DNA sequence: CCACCCCAA
DNA sequence: CCACCCCAA
DNA sequence: CCACCCCAA
DNA sequence: CCACCCCAA
């Protein structure tokens, strides 16, 4: 064993160009990673309760209580886009392509090491690393998805983005059935609302266990752990953003006038009066045909309510929402169309030369136009008869509940089996590939957090442990916890993600927006003086097509 | 009407009415349940 | 000897 | 001699 | 040598 | 088990 090398190191992105603007994406990312020995080697079940946040009646969305249980195995994640590539090739796939489509998956780890740590207190004291050849490594797959799914993008616990970094798994945890309640309380409502940690539903008891489910196969230094190939089945990604809404739909009015001279202030008028007009409407009232009354086909995305903080069993939660931007990013509400948010530190982007422990963050804005200012709408009386008046139309700027704050706005959700929608595009890096898909008889026509979503079985989890190396000192009738050789061990990691897009022809006349290199991107893209990086975010759909 | 529309088998006492087999097209039904909400989705934060 | 409001899965 | 914004159902 | 919470795509 | 800045003389 012991003698010689199990894998290589490859981290390269292949383009094999097909027939007829099929391209294959085969992106590879051998990492090194490095873990350290589980504190315990027990299972813990563990309450939070920061009731000292919900106290103040006034805070109520910063209600940390969960009941979560701890496990001695250690988990990794590679379900992340800044994992798979670097900001030369995406800008390739976004300005060349224009669907993108997931294929394979197959993740293979080599090179075991395991050394243990020698403390000769002597003088400094000073520390003797030494390698314990005969030691093992816990690997563990969950093939047959029977525990719970915990995506480490969420909370930027992945993997390094940068190739000729070492990087960490993150500890691993899951829920557990925690039942509460909470009510609301602004900063007036007197006295102690109402909070409580229930406990548990003695019905919703789901206590995992990785030894018991899971085999376990046990690594040496001259093993060599490599999963299969995962064929994904699930939808396509479109490189592609629409930009219409419902006044950018159809045949537009025959203008009977044009100007005569140039200028943008010279506007070519229909020449007809709105009360006299030709073509459709879905009302029976008025005889106005304006580009606001016209009979559309259908409607754009939805309006639902925003800062709609629901709750059940759990606790309060928000609701989510799958909208594109509208409105120029100078008039947003990036919470209306829930526009995501994004914090990572030192390993997901951000500059590695940086200190202290404050995130940075970007609030992705898409480029698809399915979103809406809701400070622009209204809802008047059946009866038309504009000019409307005040009692005969309730406005956003008009208070609903005696509140000021609030609105109709605020309460409104206009789904109809009318709506039409687009996926949320990929957010590279940090964001998410593909998330398993939930187990309800009745399923989300889309997720927020992925692009892909798989139909059937998604990869199973890679959980990966230390083995427990022990003294000449144990017994299992104690109270306390053993005593263990402090081991560690670092192991390389490799990835081999395959992607499957086509690629854009022009068809217009004007240029695409496409993704370049500025007087102001330069020095975003390339280390420093002192070998400082980070890996900035950048959007994914940009491209015009066509709604209708 | 009844009697215009589906016909009708006059039994007496030394009759029998049988239907046939009827083949069921319809999804199947979960005798499990989920305790997850919102809250209990995904990856819990890190307890130092 | 039960199939998609008739004869007629 | 009309197929999913090109050649090209 | 990863398929739909077990053996077992 | 080195070929013309990728897969791939």
């Amino acid at each position: 064993g012991v003698g010689i090398s199990t894998g290589t190191f490859n981290n390269q992105t292949e383009f094999k160009f097909l027939e007829n603007g099929w391209v294959y994406i085969t992106a590879n990312s051998s990492r090194l990673v490095h873990l350290n020995m589980p504190e315990s080697e027990n299972y813990r079940r563990v309450v939070v309760n920061n009731m000292d946040k919900t106290a103040v009646n006034g805070n109520m969305a910063l209600d940390d209580i969960h009941a979560e249980i701890v496990t001695p195995w250690s988990l990794v994640d590679a379900n992340a886009w800044g994992v798979w590539f670097n900001p030369g090739d995406w800008q390739l796939i976004v300005n060349t392509m224009s669907e993108l489509h997931l294929v394979s998956f197959e993740q293979e780890i080599f090179n075991v090491v395991l050394k243990t740590v020698s403390e000769s207190a002597t003088q400094p004291p000073t520390k003797v690393y030494n390698n314990d050849l005969t030691a093992s490594l816990m690997v563990a797959l969950d093939s047959n998805n029977t525990m719970p799914f915990t995506p480490a993008a969420m909370r930027s616990e992945t993997l390094g983005f940068y190739p000729w970094k070492p990087t960490i798994p993150t500890p691993w945890r899951y829920y557990f059935q925690w039942d509460r309640t909470l009510i609301p309380s602004h900063t007036g409502t007197s006295g102690t609302p109402t909070n409580i940690y229930h406990g548990t539903d003695p019905d919703d008891v789901q206590f995992y266990t990785i030894e018991n489910s899971v085999p376990v196969h046990l690594l040496r230094t001259g093993d060599e752990f490599a999963t299969g190939t995962f064929f994904f089945d699930c939808k396509p990604c479109r490189l592609t953003h629409t930009w219409q809404t419902n006044r950018a739909l159809g045949l537009p009015p025959f203008l009977n006038s044009l100007p005569q001279s140039e200028g943008d202030t010279n506007f070519g008028d229909i020449g007809v009066q709105q009360d006299k007009r030709r073509g459709v409407t879905q009302m029976g009232n008025t005889n106005y045909i304006t580009e606001a009354t016209i009979m559309r086909p259908a409607e754009v995305g939805y309006s639902a309510p925003y800062y709609s903080f629901e709750a059940s069993t759990q606790g309060p939660f928000k609701t989510p929402i799958a909208a594109g931007r509208g409105g120029a990013q100078t008039d947003e509400n990036q919470a209306a169309d829930g526009n995501p948010r994004y914090a990572f530190g030192r390993q997901h982007g951000q500059k590695t030369t940086t200190t202290g422990e404050t995130p940075e963050r970007f609030t992705y804005i898409a480029h698809q136009d399915t979103g809406r200012y809701p400070e622009g709408d209204w809802i008047q009386n059946i009866n038309f008869n504009l000019p409307v008046t005040n009692d005969n139309v309730l406005l956003p700027t008009d208070p609903i509940g005696g509140k000021t704050g609030i609105n109709y706005t605020n309460i409104f959700n206009t789904y109809g089996p009318l709506t039409a929608l687009n996926n949320v595009p990929p957010v590279y890096p940090n964001g998410q590939i593909w998330d398993k898909e939930f187990d309800t008889d009745l399923k989300p026509r889309l997720h927020v957090n992925a692009p892909f979503v798989c139909q059937n079985n998604c990869p199973g989890q890679l959980f990966v442990k230390v083995a427990p190396n022990l003294t000449n000192q144990y017994d299992p009738d104690a109270s306390a916890n053993m005593s263990r050789i402090v081991t560690y061990s670092d192991f390389w990691w490799k990835g081999k993600l395959v992607f499957k897009a086509k690629l854009r022809a022009s068809h217009t006349w004007n240029p695409i927006q496409q993704m370049s290199i500025n007087v102001d991107n330069q020095f975003n893209y390339v280390p420093s003086n002192i070998g400082g990086m980070k890996i900035v975010y950048e959007k994914s759909q940009l491209a015009p097509r066509k709604l209708y």
